[PDB]
């Protein structure tokens, strides 16, 4: 064959993949990867190309990323706008792109008998894309709402603010994103016909060479295979040179420098980096991975513990951190407690005392071994990943790897490499040093402004006392290098398969303590378990004090026992702990070897926590600032959220919870938590290698545990409540109206409540949903541009349901519900038209998609903790309902819509979240009534009947 | 209701159809269609049995087609056999049926008001048909006088060829029509009483569960329902098994045959037969659709191209033809060249060649993906269909298709299935096929002869080492896929209505070269536009030479053109060009969107036109053909085209043509199109979604290129001559006679000249030819038999008219003369003593008739059209007309008869031609006049005055 260069070698897997895989590289240079896996429900296929964002024109800002959304609209053999997503969403499939510095990247996954189909509209991005001129005008508008959505956020101001404050002369200075004056007001003043330049890049850059693609599907190697150089080996290769950036973006006047930043949220943070050079070609021994783990250790004789223990910080990351070809970083971030925002120059010192203790002394074979096994444990007993982030990622490292080795690559470490980890630290030094404080007490100080998101800030030469202070660090004794982890497994083997083993959990343990679903692994076969705790007390939510309070007791354990549990998060073994509106969640996930240890450790801890003060103090007011933060939270999240508060039987507000703060006391807390514990009930699900004599030593250890050091008794089986969503009126139509003064964007949510959940209405809902699904999108968004976040689907919550729309925008609520409406019925006269098959097809569709089999424990489990935490109980559903479903009609889905959803329905039940900006041919939209517009949350829900509990099977 | 067995309320329908429809399945088994349009003028209902000619019994071949004849003529209910056409007649309305293998279609339409009166009769058909012994007598001649008109045609003895030459057990050989000998004298020699033949076949397979209905009203859904139930419910459901055909006439013994032909016309044809399965049931994918569409395309790279390059072939069509329930064909057909008849072995390797390339290059979704949205916009802008074919067409397809996808199904493809492409392709293979050569050089030279209508053959198995050269058909660069197609309508969006918008086409320019009418559609609001020109020249037929030079010139546009203009029609844009016998004529009509482009395209090319010499040879040799196959037309054709010769001021005969043709010479053409396109006047209608400025823009586009191409400058207003009629003398009677050559049957035209067209004089005749019309077929034909063909009405040429009988017949002219002239006396006794509420009974259905409104663009453009070529431009002629109409006593139209019409009126006009055969109790009729007998045609015109020519209104 000569549309092939080469057919690759194995490629190396896990024993335990039972996928098969062939690598090539085509005629025109393209690598793919082939993943035949005749299990799949979805099939997949990504292509990666080696040019981004870096590559742009400095010219015109964000055209890689605007060329990217442009793909989707259009191609010479496809050329209807929507035919791509449409195809996709006819078929079970999703979609998306990203694009990075470096790299442009288009995903998508269908089902599995449609490969074929989607792959070749696919294809259709990378031959010939027409970059419609009208589609063009309209999707400016959807990159620049990207951008808004980010101009607010504090990652990507510091993100884009580290890039303006190198070398100006440098792509590293460029911005990414792009916007409406970068992409279209800029470009028309001086003249430029983009459609012009789009085709341009595209035939520049979009070269065969430089293009990694990958596909996953059913058919056999040897017809992927086929499949591929039919539909590919026809890309031009133009044997474009890749680009590489040899010359640091940080030379000498960029080190030794201060910023003080201006944060939007009120937080605390200091960034410590470093200019390393490119360190990828050392992937087989990985320096930076190896003094990424010692500088940021969380255990005994860690730098973090130290920080912590002089209150000065509660959190810290460090490690390789990357850059592009030819240049990275190494950074030390760190968040800060007020103290510890007057102690900077110390926390630096400190720094650079632990560097120095690892100069010291010398790198250690025994700590690179440890990482080394752990990776390859990772690697056996990886879970499976599902297709589409998996093609997406392997497409990725396609252009990094040989094709033998993407699967291993960056897991597997095979050189001990002191020289390397010795030279890497020789870079860690206080000349070479940048240096960032994000703090509010910078409001009124700063003389900077940064041009694309409007950061304010100030930059000062560090003084060189400052810097000789940091260069003469000597040895601290705090700090000690780690010792052998006790935690990594040394047990893998999966216990045989019981006789009375069981399709679903069954329920094994009903005492009036413990309700205990169990289910032994019959389908993954690694050896790992998930472990999950429902706790029920009143007392978590009975008032705003006591959630704070529910809230600040796990906090304040989780920080208490971090030291212990990172290391068995190492070892791949970790744990959840969060308070809920009923109580508290609990979950252990990962190697089932070692679990009752850590679970044992975290009751005991629980049953016997003994609060320490200063920790106490610092935390609370880190819980004051969450509070306040939200009022920086984008406008769509804030509808989101009032929407609950809204709809709820009882919720406490962040202002109200905010209020109650002040008298969270440490005795208060002290006696709270005796209080939370004394009567308790347990639902849990215990999920994965397990027998069941060890799944009730499980839970009989944690109860037991509980009883004897905090006294536990039973609840009630009526103190058991759960709570209920507010039911609106036949023909009624709320607002509720709210203001976000952060964001310069409106949001809304509309809600359409439909009935109480049950196979019947689960499935009008569903079906309906999966119908307007791309529609929704391609109307709201692609054509009438209202916004970049555009959201239709279903709403569940307390056993309630209905239709949901989700839209931020510059332009009004009001407006916004008006083209929504419009929407409805562009919609009814749509279904009407369409014919049996394009029903058929969604029915179908719909089908897949519930349907779709879990490829990992974690997945599964999840389910079952969805039918056990609502109580319905209904392991089944899926089979179920999709059975049910097949049985619907044309004629079943307009009846239901003209009953519930149609502006003039006998039952529409209406409620709307507007949330206004910080300072306020299409079709036709129907004429609204006037709406009671909320005054009073509290008010609206005394005046409302409250709908019955779904009932459990 | 206990009548009505299921009900279903949707029909998917086009979303601009206005019309509203509900799908019935009955108690007894009907499958029935009602269409509610509130508008119509006509109403219209029909009935399709599923049972057809292939159910003939073995020894009375043509009895389910003489049982479709017997329906017509008498019922319980109705006995008076000719009750049903009359009542039609007198209300507005017309009928007619067809037989075919599988099905018996029946249908009519009749003055909205009266549904109900026609569908009553024609319930009955299907109830209680009287089969009188006297009048199946009689219309056996009817029946062996269609077969006879049909003996001679080359396309009715090629189609039963096809079936002499499969297995003669198969249903599939059978003879359709039936004959005298069939249906009469076999029968009666066989000892069979055909009465109680028909009888039994009525009976046995015309049940309830076989049969289709659809009525078409103005009545809600709801009293179409009461009547459809009122009047079919009572069909007995005699539970009769669909008939089916699984096995496939063609066998292994019927493949890899050549057939040699002789044809009756000079025609050279090749015939490619493919068995294959019955594709019926996969027409949502329809994978002979797009097999069809590849071979039988026509623009670069296709077959044809190649086959038209190589001077072997001018057209070509294939692609699939059904057969019956069980199997099908697909077919390559294509027409043959002096060189082609020579080459057809090469023909048919070329054709297996382009097989192949589809079969390397496999199934190509964007291909069946553009057929999809053609067909989608398609149906989204159909036209509104009449309501009689639309009621027959649908009632066919109601026993293929649910309720509820009828008005989509033969429509709207679904999924691409490339499987089943690949299932069919690989039938289309040489080990699987029939050749059929149809050429006058096998005369003499053939050994087998036909049953049934005598066609001269020979029959060859195809040499293995034939076979063998086509199975190894390789790759042909000649051949590719086509072109994305770039004609597809993008735009259609409906312009608003102007201001200054006319009811009737307005003329908004009037130069010395161009008479501009427009008109914006204001009643139909589809994109889409007609466009008409007229060329003037007094050059296009100035003698003989010149109408051929006129008629190659633009037969070779439209050769040359064809590969640019395929793509434009398979997108709903298309063009007619002709040379008429003052100019020329172009119409453009369809979607408007790309239409400037295509007619651009056409006047560029006419203006610049440089000739293929081949291309001009073929074509030429092809014409020299098509003039003498006149001589094979039928008789009754002979006779309507020398009435129009002698009527007529000029008129070349195809003997003139003919012989004028020997000198066409290329030279002699290149000179003859500058000169052609020097001096035109240009008259143009432009009507539809078009505005005043861009028609104003169309017609200077249109002058402008060829003012710049041609030099084209105005004619003189006195050379813009129109042809004026023949003025023929009081009481003179001319006889012109003649003889077919082909045909053993005779033809007849009598004309009665009465006189210049004008308000009354129109009205007068077409209110005589109103009563006359129905007596005239019942008389001639259903009671004396005199032929199949009988005709009356109106005549219209160059501004005169008159009254015509056009009648074909075993029975000599001389003979027929008397017969219509005896009609024409019991035609006046029959107006004596009509009723006075007959006569406005007569005045109401040609009121109703000429004042029914046009339902599609076309139809409405044709009217006023028609006002602009006749020079007369009353655009509000049948409201005029019609007003005048009522004034109108049974007095005037006596007054008018004896005057104008009778034996002895004082101003008879009588001119008849007789075409006599290959080999030449009852009303009396009145004694006649010697006639004169025309001897030459010039001598004859020049012996008379000619009319003058109408004033324009
Ligand atoms: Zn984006
Ligand atoms: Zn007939």
């Amino acid at each position: 064959n000569p549309a092939i260069k080469r057919i690759g070698n194995h490629i190396t897997k896990s024993p335990e993949d039972k996928r098969e895989y062939r690598g090539l590289e085509l005629a025109n240079g393209i690598k793919v990867l082939l993943i035949s896996d005749p299990t799949t429900d979805k099939s997949s296929a990504a292509l990666d190309v080696h040019i981004g964002s870096l590559s742009d024109p400095p010219n015109i800002a964000g055209l890689s990323h605007f060329l990217q959304h442009m793909l989707f609209l259009g191609t010479k053999k496809y050329p209807k706008e929507n035919e791509y997503s449409q195809f996709l969403s006819e078929h079970a499939g999703s979609s998306n792109a990203f694009t990075s510095g470096e790299h442009t990247n288009y995903y998508f996954d269908v089902s599995h008998e449609h490969l074929e189909g989607a792959l070749d509209r696919f294809a259709q991005f990378f031959l010939s894309p027409l970059f419609d001129e009208s589609a063009k005008d309209r999707e400016v508008n959807a990159v620049d709402s990207e951008h808004e959505k980010n101009v607010m956020n504090d990652a990507w101001r510091l993100f884009q603010l580290e890039k303006a404050t190198g070398n100006p002369k440098h792509p590293f200075s460029k911005f990414g994103t792009g916007n409406k004056y970068t992409l279209e007001t800029r470009p028309n003043q001086e003249g430029i016909d983009v459609r012009q330049e789009l085709l341009k890049f595209h035939s520049a850059y979009y070269s065969s060479n430089l293009m990694a693609v990958v596909v996953l599907g059913r058919e056999s190697l040897d017809d992927l295979t086929n499949l591929v150089v039919k539909l590919f080996s026809e890309v031009e290769n133009k044997n474009v040179p890749l680009p590489e950036f040899p010359e640091h973006p940080f030379q000498e006047e960029h080190l030794k420098q201060l910023y003080k930043i201006v944060p939007i949220k009120d937080i605390r943070n200091l960034y410590v980096t470093f200019p390393i050079p490119d360190l990828q070609k050392y992937y087989k021994s990985n320096p930076g991975h190896y003094l990424g783990h010692l500088i940021g250790h969380e255990g005994p004789g860690s730098l973090l513990s130290e920080l912590k223990s002089k209150g000065w910080v509660n959190t810290l990351v460090g490690g390789q951190k990357e850059g592009a070809r030819g240049f990275m970083f190494f950074i030390i971030n760190v968040d800060l407690t007020e103290e510890g925002l007057l102690h900077v120059e110390d926390i630096i010192l400190h720094m650079f005392q632990y560097i120095q203790k690892l100069r010291a002394e010398g790198p250690q074979e025994w700590v690179f071994q440890e990482l080394k096994d752990l990776n390859a444990v990772a690697f056996r007993f990886k879970d499976k990943e599902r297709p589409r982030g998996y093609t997406s990622k392997i497409a990725g490292i396609l252009h990094y790897y040989p094709l033998e080795e993407v699967l291993t690559a960056e897991y597997l470490l095979e050189e001990f490499r002191p020289d390397l980890i010795e030279m890497v630290l020789d870079k860690l030094r206080p000349e070479n040093v940048r240096v960032a404080i994000v703090s509010k007490s910078f409001e009124g100080k700063t003389d900077r402004t940064e041009e694309w998101y409007g950061t304010q800030y100030k930059q000062e030469a560090i003084p060189d006392e400052v810097i000789k202070k940091w260069q003469n660090a000597d040895l601290n004794g705090k700090f000690k290098l780690p010792t052998k982890n006790e935690f990594i497994p040394t047990n893998f083997e999966i216990l045989p398969l019981e006789k009375e083993a069981t399709p679903y959990p069954a329920l094994i343990k009903d005492t009036a303590m413990s309700k205990l679903w169990f289910k032994q692994d019959d389908k993954f076969f690694l050896p790992k378990a998930n472990l999950n705790f429902e706790f029920f007390s009143p007392f978590a939510y009975v008032d705003p004090l006591h959630s704070n309070m529910a809230y600040l007791y796990l906090e304040l354990l989780k920080d208490s026992l971090n030291e212990y549990a990172y290391a068995a998060e190492l070892a791949g073994l970790s744990y959840d702990l969060q308070n809920t509106i009923y109580g508290m969640y609990l979950s252990v996930k990962g190697y089932n070897d070692k679990q009752p240890i850590l679970l044992k450790k975290i009751i005991e801890k629980m049953a016997t926590f003994e609060i320490d003060e200063k920790r106490f103090e610092i935390i609370k007011e880190a819980y004051m600032r969450s509070l306040n933060n939200f009022r920086a939270e984008q406008p769509h999240q804030h509808a989101m959220y009032y929407l609950r508060l809204l709809m709820t039987e009882v919720a406490w507000t962040k202002d109200e919870l905010k209020e109650a703060l002040d008298d969270v006391t440490l005795p208060r807390l002290k006696a709270f938590i005796p209080q939370l514990l004394s009567r308790l009930h347990i639902e849990a699900l215990l999920h994965g290698n397990i027998t069941k004599q060890a799944a009730l030593g499980i839970m009989q250890m944690v109860e037991d545990t509980l009883i004897e050091h905090a006294h536990t008794k039973p609840l009630l089986p009526s103190q058991l409540v759960r709570y209920r969503e507010v039911q609106l009126p036949d023909r009624g139509w709320f607002v509720y109206q709210q203001r976000n003064e952060v964001h310069n964007n409106s949001g809304i949510e509309i809600y359409y409540q439909t009935d109480m959940q049950s196979t019947s209405e689960n499935m009008f809902l569903e079906l309906f949903a999966q119908i307007i699904s791309e529609p929704a999108f391609n109307t709201l968004r692609t054509k009438e541009q209202l916004g970049y976040i555009v959201f239709s689907g279903p709403r569940r919550a307390n056993g309630i349901q209905g239709l949901r729309f989700i839209i931020q925008s510059e332009k009004p609520p009001h407006y916004l519900e008006s083209r929504v409406e419009a929407f409805l019925i562009t919609m009814e006269k749509s279904i009407e038209d369409m014919t049996e098959e394009a029903f058929q097809k969604h029915i179908q569709a719909l089908a897949i998609r519930r349907l779709d089999k879990p490829k990992k424990l974690s997945a599964e489990s999840a389910k079952y903790w969805g039918e056990i935490i609502s109580q319905q109980y209904n392991f089944d559903r899926d089979n179920t309902e999709v059975a049910y479903l097949k049985t619907l009609t044309k004629e079943d889905i307009i009846k239901f819509y003209k009953e519930m959803l149609a502006v003039d329905a006998p039952r529409r039940h209406k409620v709307s979240v507007h949330v206004l900006a910080r300072e306020m041919n299409l079709s036709q939209a129907p004429a609204l009534p006037q709406p009671e517009v909320i005054q009073n949350m509290t008010e609206f829900k005394r005046g409302l009947p409250l709908f019955p509990l779904v009932k459990p099977h």
